[PDB]
């Protein structure tokens, strides 16, 4: 039912047609899923390799790597790394007889994926992988067998067939080096980790789309291979060098743990908001923090100052005042304070960096059949920084004070944790401890900025959440465009990208100061694809 | 403010313009939103039929169907099942004069409008709906009425203007087939069930853009018509005859509770999370689970084994230990334990599946105010499967047991749910049932997996969370290119999808070893549409 | 491995390659991020301008503003408005030499990046910045300093260079108005916002990204220009002069607080969803609803009819009765109910709107260290719309009872909130007040409806979740075809949009009845971008 206004609002051109089309007959092919086993050989490091080889297969794309985790039995406290699959890889490569064709790290490819939910989510992302289980017997089975597939997104997969891989009769190889089993597992000391790791195998199968095409008419192609440049420890600076036809330039820091024993106090498993950190963190703290007690506790270290509550509730520490009102607390019995569980300081007479202080509200209810404090409204200043700092920290050579008061019931809890994709200096990547960089092409200044405008941009045009300082040198299509590179000048001297950062400054007192950072470069080379006498590539010049 | 390095760089070739183009003129067109009511007739399934007759409409796309639902009165328990307004589709067909040019089955319309979320809101999915509302009085409103809007995609969507229905000069007819309303309704035994379904009434009204074009050209396209084949009762194999042309084709399983009552001990409403369900099942169960009592305690069928908790708080059941602390306990009442709540077995002495050994912690407080026990932390093993066993399977004639141990009051909650797009054999299709998968087209094999790596890429590909095993044939822009299909050999016998499963072992003691499964493959056949005396489609061959 | 069923399924005619494609090289250009600062000048509202002049500058689009929130000290509760980055925009233009280039009002704005969930987080959305804080002394921080982006969404970022600005060798000119700062703050009485507003300033720098072009080539092009016309105060109309060529129009109704005091009772902070909304609401009623007391509750108008709450636990309240079990009550103390917390009617003895009838079911325990109720299971019938009522309207004229029975603490907690972007008659936007609609162009009807059909097709068109009204007359690809639009017949008289809205009916006796609305409508005008002499556009007519 057309209104007369419409009716008579239309009332000569050349006009293009929007309301119909020709269909073009596409060339003729026909698709299948392939799965193959692979051969693992043993740095030591797992290496699995699959040898692509048929006559049939003329193209493919969008490479899954799927892997059978197995049963794990015992006592202790034992999960996996959220993504599991996705930290469990080393290193991608794929390679033709003329050598590489296309290659990436495991942190870049969780990179280039991590905007991918439904990747994500099959990379291992569930409760029942990813909590913090527990086994009381030998033979209480702490996770069941489950498999994880990991997309391996690879610059083939962006405009379906017109990017994938052909075949030019080549045999194609695909070689995965993982990543040690430390490194995806979440355990305490009670759990029997050398023993999980002589007894654990990784065991991968890979899968593609293979395209079985009737009289191809294959053309050359533009291909970028991302190349990862780690600097020095503590050092501010790192440069990539041999830069020719660059897309992109990415920045960023990750902390180096290995002056540590890679213990913390807290995880929260599978919930991994900021609140879920922070939550977690203060759930183990309270259980130290607020003691309901016949008499002064005990079962502390001498260093610790435990303090009775008085009858108004407030007990003063130093100028901070923290207020406690436990319930139904029993007649031979008094609510006591820990004014120091955790405590860091650099001179004897100086600021304190002490853990107590950051609570100023405290409230729950005795349980008189379990014998311990349920809590409930609690206010806290605790941060993310917070549940970052490793337990080494606090009892380190530089700390003037004991450093850790807890008991040793609380001690015994501490976790494991060595996830290799850790970015910035908490679990969150949330503090930006980048206060100004500094690009250089060459010996002149390409760009600088002191805010993290430049990560601000790559999440707008990425439509990312987890942005990282980046330069992006190509806004053109895909595919259809050659792309848009900043080019060098070997004449002028400008052929490699030096990086330059000034770190934020941190409290000398705050144990996070001295944590380890290393200053991480991602440079994106142009390199163009060649079919003639198999696969090739060369660098762009 | 260029710096000299980027203005010192870019220091002849054929270059295309990508700072600007010539903007073409399209075809005159005007669009405009149109209401339609419809005639509705009465299997007896409610039918609403929509007529599209006018001269100045060219073409059309996006229907959406809007349905008033009506004021809700009385007492008892009541609610919609999420998605109401797509659970109440049974069937859409779309034709002209000369036969269908369109049709869905409900299912797969909401199987392929299950990745729009804005879709899934509009279709009713809010707490006022999906909660279960409870009535006191016969005129108590336990729900108020609303309308929700139903997206009923096409093919005609994909490309707006370009992909559109044209109708030349043709009538055409909508018409929308009725689920029951029994489908949609969750509801109690004591909600009046049969008023509220003698007096229900489907209110529909038809909705979609129509174009007034001037001057088109119209061409002819390319259609993908859904087909669907469901197997018989627990066989492993469905066969889909007449296939000459299919696009894709998608494989899973339907439960049917025809042998059961249709009832459920729990349904977690507007939530639907896994941990939603099973939080609900958990807070029906503790109800009869630990029992606060003057004596020991009475209503519960002859066959219970209430126990008493000792002082240490552990009663053990065969093998397993279940922790029960309760505070604020009265002095003359004792804390027991249902040790047998749910039972199942299949001989007398063998393995008995039962419901509280999946219970390890369970604390709360006693509330002397309420005279009930409100509960805390639980530490249990409850999964999806348990929550998604029907009520009668527990009194199944194969269990050599009672089977449901629990409290008139408990079950007098239990639900009715008829939902009926239901996949798998638990409410979220979680528990994968497939272990093996094979496909044949004529008598050779076209493919075989184990896993579920089909599922995998059918959710990489479709960026969906809820896939099924599909294999996709065409990867071929939609619209501007012919689709890519299987194409069927008539003289080689190759014509028919022939499906067969191997469907997972599960225990003969779990109750969920008897739901009963149906197999469901849907193939997409290309079909061409025309434009001479009206519209005409016809099938590829 | 290829199945012989694929190799044999493929076993001439015209086929367009879809594996491969010659990559055209584009125009050669060097992308650069540029930040540049603003002078600032002071209606009085504060304008920030920047000037853009660089000859090596081809073109640029993607403005981010980003602002420098101050640290916030002394006492009281402060927070910010959810989104502050974009509810500080009052009004964006930018500009050449020839005049204005492209504008829009901030709320527009807004209107237009709600679907951008990066840029709604990156304009300031996080419990530190929209908690409500408290500061206890003058020396307290309630807000530290941090820094948001705006991204300021452009027509020139739709088809990134293809469609950007080209700076013709012409000065650009942008300029940002500012609303004032009460606007983005969320404070109760308590906090000095005199001070706080007197030292106040906006601190803004605008980044985009430039385009260093060699050899441009550029074209006209077309642009919309939204135009916002707001209709008088409780009006049904509002008309929009001057349409010639129209791309879409959008109709909603805002809220007008000018007639209070623009305080509420409770605010949720950084939770943003209904259910928070109605939570935080409850939570401030309860704490004057049920008291727990030595004798009758003291510090309560004489209007307060607290009721001693009888030994079964319900209280009547006419025809409504509350449930009130309160656990741990000492034994000098009972338990009230306050049954006319809030009451508004308009005749002594018609329907009266009774808050405390809103409640069936109320437990909770009494905590005898902290002489509070810690409340627990609260059945209720509060919705988003009591939670939005202005406190003023409680204590108005036409009430002829009391209104607000609450105590002096819980009146000292309200809050001041002036957000300048609410839509409809609730925080959320959730009440429908718009019954039917009906939109002429010139004197005839161009569409009525009754339903939010229109509303409904919006959001699914532009896959929001916030959408509102909208006519859309452009269905065609942007950029690369000119735009359709509704064109004028002004020998017709067909040259503006008149709009009238029917307000569904509300009852007397509700507060929500005497809020004040405005009718907001939005037409899209179509514009010509010509690049002779500078930049210019005209109007296309």
């Amino acid at each position: 039912a057309m209104n007369n206004t419409i009716i008579n609002s239309l009332i000569s051109i050349k006009r293009s047609n929007v309301f119909a089309v020709d269909s073009q007959i596409p060339t003729l092919y026909m698709p299948q899923y392939i799965s193959l086993s692979g051969v693992m050989t043993n740095d030591n490091q797992a290496i699995a390799s699959f040898e692509i080889r048929d006559q049939y297969i003329t193209a493919l794309n969008h490479l899954v790597l799927s892997l059978e985790l197995p049963e794990v039995k015992g006592m202790g406290r034992f999960g996996y790394v959220p993504y599991v699959g996705y930290k469990c890889i080393n290193h991608v490569s794929i390679s033709s007889c003329n050598g590489v064709i296309w290659e990436i790290e495991g942190e870049e490819l969780y990179n280039n994926c991590i905007n991918n939910t439904i990747a994500l989510k099959h990379s291992g992302y569930s409760s029942e992988l990813n909590d913090i289980s527990i086994g009381l017997t030998p033979n209480d089975t702490i996770k069941e067998p489950s498999t994880v597939y990991v997309y391996i997104k690879t610059p083939f997969d962006v405009e379906d067939t017109f990017s994938s891989l052909k075949l030019s009769d080549s045999k194609i190889t695909v070689t995965v080096t993982f990543n040690p089993v430390s490194d995806i597992v979440i355990r305490d000391s009670s759990f029997d980790f050398e023993t999980f790791n002589k007894e654990f195998v990784y065991v991968p199968e890979l899968s593609f789309i293979g395209y079985m095409v009737k009289n191809v008419q294959i053309k050359p192609s533009f291909i970028e291979k991302p190349r990862r440049v780690i600097g020095q420890i503590n050092q501010p600076t790192a440069t990539v060098t041999e830069v020719h036809a660059a897309t992109s330039l990415s920045v960023y820091t990750k902390p180096y743990y290995g002056n540590t024993d890679n213990k913390f106090i807290s995880y929260p498993g599978y919930s991994q908001d900021e609140k879920d950190y922070i939550d977690a963190y203060v759930s183990r703290l309270l259980d130290d923090l607020v003691i309901v007690s016949d008499g002064p506790p005990t079962g502390y270290p001498e260093s610790a100052e435990i303090v009775e509550v008085p009858e108004d509730g407030i007990v003063s520490i130093q100028d901070a005042d923290v207020y406690v009102k436990i319930d139904n607390v029993p007649d031979n019995m008094s609510v006591y304070l820990h004014t120091n569980l955790l405590m860091f300081g650099t001179r004897k007479n100086s600021f304190i960096y002490n853990i107590s202080k950051k609570f100023s509200a405290i409230t729950g209810t005795y349980s008189d059949a379990t014998k311990r404090t349920i809590f409930a409204h609690i206010s806290h200043s605790i941060n993310i920084i917070d549940t970052s700092i490793p337990v080494s920290l606090w009892t380190s050579q530089r700390n003037v004070y004991n450093g850790d008061n807890r008991s040793a019931e609380s001690k015994a809890k501490d976790l494991f944790i060595n996830d290799p994709f850790i970015k910035g200096i908490d679990f969150k990547n949330k503090t930006d401890i980048i206060s100004r960089l500094e690009v250089r092409f060459g010996n002149d200044v390409l760009y600088s900025e002191n805010g993290p405008i430049s990560r601000i941009y790559n999440e707008l045009l990425t439509k990312s959440n987890n942005g990282t300082r980046t330069l992006t040198f190509n806004f053109t299509p895909k595919i259809f465009f050659r792309p848009t590179t900043i080019t060098a000048n070997v004449s002028r001297g400008k052929d490699k990208l030096s990086v330059r950062v000034v770190y934020s400054t941190m409290d000398v007192n705050h144990p996070i100061y001295y944590v380890q950072k290393q200053l991480v470069v991602v440079c994106n080379d142009l390199y163009k694809v060649s079919y003639d006498q198999g696969v090739s590539i060369t660098k762009i010049m």
